[PDB]
């Protein structure tokens, strides 16, 4: 998929948590559907960065076309996503999104994962 995620995302492995920088093809991140493969690490990229937080506090930086899932199905900034929306958080959660923050432009990266494509990143259910 298209659009990124901040380089210090957390993502589950079975090994513990690695940013997401670090992740190379081969590793298996946790989904709300077990571990998915990583069968490719994009390039990385810079690109505008915008930061959404929940209300249970949790955040994650990713561009604006970078999908989550919801419960209208998979949605980005530049397709609506917006406050008072609500994502997954681990175990399949919904919490409402409090505020979507533009940041700057940053380097961000993109890895594509086996299954439904799954992975929490920062205890948020993302797309990869």
């Amino acid at each position: 998929s298209g659009g990124a995620l901040d380089l210090k995302t957390q993502v589950q492995t079975p090994q513990g948590m690695k940013e997401i920088s670090n992740i190379q093809v081969g590793d298996l991140v946790l989904s709300n559907t077990g571990y998915n493969e990583v069968l490719n690490v994009f390039p990385k990229s810079k690109k505008k960065s915008y930061k959404i937080t929940l209300e249970d506090g949790k955040e994650i930086i990713c561009s604006e076309e970078h999908l989550f899932p919801t419960q209208t199905g998979e949605m980005n900034i530049s397709g609506g996503l917006k406050e008072g929306m609500c994502l997954y958080v681990k175990e399949m959660m919904l919490k409402k999104i409090l505020k979507i923050e533009e940041l700057d432009e940053r380097e961000l990266i993109d890895i594509e994962v086996s299954g439904n494509h799954l992975f929490y990143a920062n205890d948020i259910l993302t797309h990869n």
